[PDB]
């Protein structure tokens, strides 16, 4: 199980449905005995812009500044900016991490994107030596709770926007899973601005209801790293044996690993595969 | 053709390859007679966080602030922050827009994501009435010039990060094409951190040579809006006739419109309708 949860909110208005979803989550969790911490990015006036100021000490190569290396070094020697360190301490303590935000330009709000860039620092959050399912957060579970302006049909296979599974991929696989998180099914709330007040009410109650057994859910399916040649002189490509065993299979493995074939239905939205 | 170009750069270091790429583009375009304008976000001390601070007038409703509606009203009544107005003026004049940036967490840097959120205001950059094909920037062309830490094989169909075409979709379709932009093939320079001094110089030269005829390039293929019933009533789904006639094709129309079938090879990387 997990007794600790962190809720990262990315919305400036306390009168928003997003703020209401954050409160709903914290209420349901505390009631079931969880310890709940929050990161209201707008409320904290969080700094989302990566810079050399994220390193407190003196740099290794100040004339040729490379963020990845200088930040990793700062993480190891203990001199990352203290606002960054405070967020990293919350992350370390949490078993479950909920990201509550409105979809903005088919992605995460800039302030949340900056939170990832500044907080998910090398070694602490990820290592090329232990990628994806073997990452640092492999004992943690993450969930995206998203609100949208567009309707669900707009995001279906035949909607103008296209499949929502493709939109979710960069985030759930590229950011969350890459660091080791077991990613749970996303809570998707479409066209919230066109939803009746009573439906909005049931949406909040259905979220609280889901959170009651969230930890026991089966996570989304991502191709295991055991299928890849985790080394540079190999190009981190799928192992030869694995490649063959797949050539006779109708479907691809995931949205990103579709292998030029059909992507299993709702790979990024529903768990079962 | 187009005589005016806007280069938006998102990198904090003047010593980076990204900065080098921007300087190469500027030089190359000016040489061929282009009028070049720049938006060096970091150097412009650019604010990427959307808030009610983006509106200078009175809010139509300060009780429950809703950014989409208020910013659209501000654009119409002329109440947008001076920095947004200046960027909108740059965009309005430009024929070609180049976005130069390093890949950060499978997406654009927070500062650039924020630039889109604050600059691409409704009415100005888009209208739900004239989405994609009929968007405001339909007479403009855009291009993404991206650098990455990971190698190309890592982003191939068998690479551990998965298909790069999926990563590029949210940006090129969801942001650029949605506003009307014709999107040209992206310039992708992989593992720039493991490329010899000799090889990087040719990259710069290769980029410069491409820009000499960039305007006469065949743009990437996105399903036309004519294939969809564009109304809340219809749910914005593909026209029935299209769905049927499409059922006999092997490949879907694009990454986002894969229709549960195979994704056309390099739909977001290579042009070929
Ligand atoms: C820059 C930008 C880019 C965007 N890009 C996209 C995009 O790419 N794709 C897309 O689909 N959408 C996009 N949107 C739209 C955005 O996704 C929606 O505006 C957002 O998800 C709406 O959520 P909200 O919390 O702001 O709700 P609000 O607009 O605040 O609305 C909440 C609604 O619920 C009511 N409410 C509030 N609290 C409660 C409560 N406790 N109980 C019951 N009812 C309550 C409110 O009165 C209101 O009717 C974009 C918006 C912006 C500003
Ligand atoms: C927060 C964050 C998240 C990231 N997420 C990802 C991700 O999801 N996927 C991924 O693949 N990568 C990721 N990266 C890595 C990032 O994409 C690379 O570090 C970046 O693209 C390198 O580009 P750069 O312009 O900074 O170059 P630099 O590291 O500066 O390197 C440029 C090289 O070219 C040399 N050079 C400079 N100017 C010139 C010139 N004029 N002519 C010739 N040579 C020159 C430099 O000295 C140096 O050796 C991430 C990095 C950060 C900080």
């Amino acid at each position: 199980v997990g007794r600790r949860a962190l809720i990262v909110l990315a919305h400036s208005e306390r009168t928003s449905f997003n703020y209401a979803m954050k409160e709903a989550a914290a209420a349901a969790l505390k009631k079931k005995g969880w310890e709940v911490v929050e990161s209201d990015l707008y409320a904290m006036n969080f700094n989302p812009i990566i810079s050399r100021k994220d390193i407190t000490g003196k740099l290794k190569d100040p004339a040729n500044f490379q963020y990845p290396a200088e930040s990793v070094l700062a993480y190891k020697e203990g001199h990352l900016s203290p606002d960054i360190v405070a967020e990293q301490k919350k992350l370390e303590a949490a078993d479950l991490v909920i990201f509550q935000f409105p979809l903005q330009w088919f992605g995460v709000p800039a302030i949340l994107k900056g939170w990832f860039e500044r907080v998910f620092i090398g070694e602490f959050a990820y290592t090329y030596a232990a990628m994806y399912d073997k990452g640092p957060f492999r004992s943690k579970k993450a969930v995206l709770s998203i609100t949208t302006g567009g309707s669900g049909s707009m995001y279906s296979l035949q909607g103008i926007h296209g499949d929502m599974n493709v939109i979710l991929w960069p985030i759930q696989s590229g950011i969350l899973h890459f660091c080791g998180f077991q990613v749970l099914e996303p809570q998707l709330t479409y066209s919230i601005g066109h939803t009746p007040a009573d439906a909005r009410i049931q949406i909040l109650e259905g979220w609280k209801k889901r959170l009651e057994n969230i930890w026991d859910e089966t996570p989304l399916y991502f191709a295991p790293s055991s299928l890849f040649d985790l080394n540079f002189q190999a190009g981190f490509l799928m192992k030869k044996e694995v490649q063959d065993e797949e050539k006779n299979k109708k479907f691809g493995l995931s949205v990103g690993h579709h292998l030029g074939k059909s992507i299993p239905t709702d790979n990024q939205i529903k768990a079962r595969k």
